[PDB]
């Protein structure tokens, strides 16, 4: 195979976000070659003594362009001297399958092919993640560094007639001009490694008994069209057991049918219905990359991703993993609930409140001081690998399920009634006003600056909610000193309740108010009933501060959560 | 899971051959002992100290009894402190992938669970063979030793709760009680380690364009419903790109579709049919194990096996394993015609004549005298593996077209035309009087050993036969020593035909006699006739020299190949 320097001219908006550079798809074809760049900065730091004995694990979600892409990775890295790249069958390799890989067999680093959440078809988003030697997401040092190569890029080296069957298990070598040790390239099955890792996870017996035994529990998995679907009938139907009915829109569609893989109340409508026929027990759907996870429960009950890490953290020792290595630490993201942080009082394990985005919970995991986490965002973790994984936090929710014998919601009215109710709600103002939000969101940091408010009594509709705290956020990574930038403000008192007033840092085009809020209830009566009605108190006070409507001007509700 | 130790009682007629132990079904069934009996003395023979830090491979053709029997191995083994198994997927693995994977992984043995070549179904036949550390067929030294600890086997150890899933790939790992050290089961794909073996013999990319491009050559493969189906959809139809409809009768059926999977004329009927039309230009049958083969031409044009290994050698420089490291030596057995010697004579290379049997050519290949190897019994193999490889000829074969840019018919016909024609045939005597076809052999070895013999003039038309030589074969193996004494009875003619008897009946039940006779035809016009119309003044010598016809009371042969 030949290899030829093309040289070519950088581009500006090339930079990742909080998790991966992702951009509509007619970014990458329309203009002249992209990808082939960022794929060269990304190579690019790892230095040349280091390449020929490197491994790149590179995946993908089935995506539109997934296949294209995989093409370039190869020719690029191949006449840039890496000297083994470890691609998934056909190209399908879940985000927590590449960082279980990278782990495994020790590569430097491994760059997935996945916008995740983002929807797919040929006219919607594909995009680039790139994780490092640890296994899980490169924290913004790396990321920008990429960036910082994409601006000065002048050439990148490739070899343009390198075509491999992706689809073929096996190894197979490639030599190229004057390079005395040859390129490899080892398709690795999708399932496989993954799966040998699951298995030492939780009690592969005890769950084929709960899901193919007994009596059965009805499940119901919505894959979303997404990578997750070929793991389900692999794990779930084929090993565990449970009955082919159970996996549905378990095929990678390109297009993904046309919905979008973002599993939650609004866009995963088909099976929350088909869960409220009352003859499924449990139900779960996953996102596109499958590191994301939907749980529900018989009749369509919802278990909020704040409230599910909480639950599989007080039944933590239901599952094998965490029997033997401890529970080190709990950690949450600032936005997500504080039930985690009810059953973290309660034991002695420290709890950390991170920014938004899985890139810094590895350091925690890393120094060996967090062993469970997860976000408001459907994505709950673990430190068995260092990205979140969808399909592991189903089976951690079928393993208690087994252990304790009780339905999904008397699992959670137990644990409401023996700490208390966190509520919560995604209810945002996606992208809405020019003018308002301005001096209103900067209107609160300095006016409380006045030493009688200290002690407010009430007289809006019922039960007394004390004063303590009220502030915002900032975050100092304890292991090696990064920070973060001012952006959501949250008003908190005496139990614990508050409203995250989400600006925008990179919201060119417009202001995206995503609202946060959460509201901690005691009383065995007020908890067990209603959600956006009983979160009123919150969205009372919430509501009065800046006369809103007449001061910025927004009534019309948006998208739910 | 518990290991415990069972008071056995032994079996008499548990002994392992050349081709391990072949039983019929319904004696390991329900005969409480037999198998559990048999594997245990097989991983007795491995010392208590060589087994944790030990591997096994162990793999089946898909039929009665196989899955069975692998659960039972798994169960001893595991007892017995073997360290890891390694299973291909379903236990579905042939004969020649066994040694590539043993050979590969450097595994201490391997177990093989086919039947050679009779049929598998409930009433039908069961084998157990072991290989040994160099992928080969365990020898006497060590199948002795097996027999020795079978009849006296006096307690067993086994774990009976341990179940494994045979079906799904990965790690799956047991811990046992009172041992510090885990029980390792690791299930593999069938086809890959084998095809990636292929993949550094074989060119695959000009393979491709051979079987699929514009110039298409286009062929019919039977699997004959064996273990080799699975390889050739996957190798054949999936990688070099052949239609699927190509590779027919592919999936190992549990019963074989009753036939025996051998590379005969009339066992391959539907393959012959389909190949007289004219449409295709190449054509294949298989066995149930995956070492012999049955090579077809356009029309129906048959290719001897005897020839087909000349044919390879005479092309051997087209095949890139044979380029790269080069050919140490040609092989081929005794009843098998001299056609390889016209080859390795002229293009001067070791020729070696050794007794039937793959041990022989196994010894010359450990001691890296031997490249190629060719046997009458449709078999081709070579030092790419330590067994027999029916799909490694088949590979040899597409090689030498896509170079040649010729039809089977003119690449045979031109090597007539350049080192002549033996013309061959193998009359099959099936079953004869046990001790009438003996008597017949004793006075045959008197007749040929007195002074007078060595210069007989034998005549039955123009051509007129001198003996040059008459022996009876004896082989003094250069690797083992060993004297290897009776083997055959040779009547070697001045012009280079050959007539040689073999009775295989001389162990157990009743007599086979096998008649091979070899002719030398060196004019062009001549080249061109029938086999049984050519040989049929020395067959008229055969049977008036043999005095058979008087001695078995046979007028005609079972059999003629
Ligand atoms: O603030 P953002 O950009 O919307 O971030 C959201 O999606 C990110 C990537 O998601 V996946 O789409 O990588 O599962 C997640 O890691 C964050 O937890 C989630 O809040
Ligand atoms: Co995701």
């Amino acid at each position: 195979v030949k290899i030829v320097t093309v040289k070519t001219k950088a581009y500006p908006d090339q930079k990742p976000g909080t998790s991966g550079l992702r951009k509509r798809v007619k970014v990458f074809q329309s203009s002249t070659n992209y990808a082939e760049n960022f794929i060269q900065s990304i190579i690019s730091t790892v230095e040349p003594a280091q390449r020929q004995e490197a491994t790149l694990v590179v995946g993908g979600d089935g995506r539109f362009y997934m296949k294209e892409a995989i093409q370039l990775i190869v020719r690029i890295a191949a006449a840039n001297g890496i000297g083994r790249l470890v691609i998934g069958q056909n190209g399908i390799l879940s985000t927590p399958a590449v960082s279980c890989i990278i782990r495994k067999i020790k590569a430097i680093g491994g760059i997935i092919l996945t916008a995740s959440h983002n929807p797919g078809g040929p006219n919607g988003d594909f995009g680039i993640k790139f994780n490092i030697s640890n296994g899980g997401p490169a924290p913004e040092a790396i990321t920008d560094k990429i960036f910082q190569i994409s601006k000065t890029i002048e050439e990148y080296a490739i070899c343009p007639d390198l075509k491999v069957d992706l689809g073929v298990l096996g190894k197979q070598q490639f030599d190229l001009e004057n390079k005395f040790k040859p390129f490899t390239v080892e398709i690795v099955d999708s399932v496989e490694a993954y799966a040998t890792m699951l298995r030492n996870i939780f009690d592969f017996n005890a769950l084929k008994e709960l899901l193919s035994g007994p009596n059965r529990l009805k499940i119901r998995i919505d894959a979303m069209h997404g990578v997750v679907g070929p793991y389900v009938k692999k794990i779930l139907c084929e090993e565990l057991g449970a009955p082919a009915n159970s996996a549905v829109n378990c095929v990678p569609l390109e297009d993904f049918g046309g919905h979008h893989p973002d599993p939650n109340l609004t866009y995963a409508a088909d099976l929350v219905e088909t869960m409220k026929s009352g003859e499924h027990d449990f139900g779960a759907a996953f996102d596109g990359d499958g590191d994301r996870n939907m749980i529900l429960g018989k009749h369509g009950f919802f278990v909020n991703p704040s409230d599910s890490v909480a639950v599989i953290a007080a039944n933590i020792f239901s599952i094998p993993y965490f029997q033997q290595t401890g529970v080190r630490g709990f950690a949450r993201s600032m936005p997500t609930s504080g039930a985690l942080d009810r059953v973290a009082n309660a034991t002695k394990i420290a709890l950390y409140e991170t920014p938004t985005g899985w890139k810094f919970f590895g350091n925690l995991m890393d120094a060996s001081k967090l062993s469970l986490c997860g976000e408001e965002s459907f994505g709950t973790g673990s430190d068995h690998i260092r990205e979140k994984d969808g399909l592991w936090a189903v089976l951690a929710w079928l393993s208690i399920l087994a252990t304790r014998k009780q339905s999904v919601e008397d699992i959670l009215k137990d644990h409401w009634h023996k700490f208390g109710r966190n509520f919560f709600t995604r209810y945002d103002y996606e992208e809405v006003e020019a003018e308002g939000a301005t001096k209103m969101m900067k209107d609160l940091e300095a006016l409380m600056f006045d030493r009688s408010f200290v002690g407010k009594q009430f007289s809006a509709n019922d039960k007394v909610y004390t004063v303590e705290k009220a502030d915002n956020f900032e975050y100092h990574d304890p292991v090696d000193g990064s920070v973060s930038k001012n952006q959501g403000l949250r008003l908190i008192f005496a139990d614990g309740s508050r409203i995250i007033f989400r600006l925008s840092g990179t919201g060119s085009a417009g202001a995206t108010i995503r609202l946060y809020i959460d509201s901690y209830e005691k009383d065995n009566a007020k908890i067990n009933q209603d959600p956006q009605v009983m979160l009123a108190p919150l969205i009372s006070i919430a509501l009065k501060v800046s006369q809103l409507q007449e001061r910025t001007g927004r009534t019309a509700p948006t998208v739910i959560t």
